[PDB]
């Protein structure tokens, strides 16, 4: 996250880190058994943590639970990010409680002008690279279906929405990828692309989950 501010121990307890040996994408708890982040973070091997502020040091309120399966939208393409979503069952189920908790899914696809927020551990600088240990936070926009499709002519698909400020300065980056983008208390967006980070007239981009929960619910339904 660049330009944001340390969200607090546990402040965001639907917030999970994906571990293969190192943080290398967010992801939000949408019920005790089951992690929604992006296609572009899957891995075979993935650990989900939960409860974490500082990635780096145990605290005491972590739960580390592998993933028994990891279903990649059907439709996901990689070259063009379209779809870029994917649901991880964990092998046990989460303890919920204040501190980590599920995250409710949309009933409706939030409107340009809502504020949202996104948290995660990726890179804090847009020239140069500084990781930090705990969570960050940033409080951001959506923007309007024509700012975005203006800011990355042709690469806008129906299914991703610009979030953040046109004077760049603000926005997620390397290694917030798959984490949330809560609007009004639901889930509407999971970090997904951007160019570089926090340049002027490069928003980050986001999935649009209200146009997935269909396909959520039935796969949690049935896996
Ligand atoms: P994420 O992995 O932390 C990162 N996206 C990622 O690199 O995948 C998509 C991509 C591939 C190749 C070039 C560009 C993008 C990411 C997430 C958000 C932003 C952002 N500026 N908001 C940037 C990168
Ligand atoms: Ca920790």
């Amino acid at each position: 996250i660049v330009g944001g501010y340390t969200c607090g121990a546990n402040t965001v307890p639907y917030q999970v880190s994906l571990n293969s040996g190192y943080h290398f994408c967010g992801g939000s708890l949408i019920n005790s058994q089951w992690v929604v982040s992006a296609a572009h973070c899957y891995k075979s091997g993935i650990q989900v943590r939960l409860g974490e502020d500082n990635i780096n040091v145990v605290e005491g309120n972590e739960q580390f639970i592998s993933a028994s399966k990891s279903i990649v939208h059907p439709s996901y393409n990689s070259n063009t990010l379209n779809n870029d979503i994917m649901l991880i069952k964990l092998k046990s189920a989460a303890s919920l409680n204040s501190r980590v908790a599920s995250i409710s899914l949309p009933t409706s696809c939030a409107s340009a002008g809502t504020q949202c927020l996104i948290s995660g551990w990726g890179n804090t600088k847009s020239s140069g690279t500084s990781y930090p240990d705990v969570l960050k936070c940033l409080k951001a926009p959506i923007l309007s279906d024509s700012s975005c499709k203006s800011a990355y002519p042709g690469q806008i698909t129906s299914n991703m929405f610009c979030a953040g400020y046109l004077e760049g300065g603000k926005d997620s980056c390397q290694g917030d990828s798959g984490g949330p983008v809560v609007c009004s208390g639901k889930l509407q967006g999971i970090v997904s692309w951007g160019s570089g980070c926090a340049q002027k007239n490069k928003p980050g981009v986001y999935t649009k989950v209200c146009n997935y929960v269909s396909w959520i619910k039935q796969t949690i339904a049935s896996n």
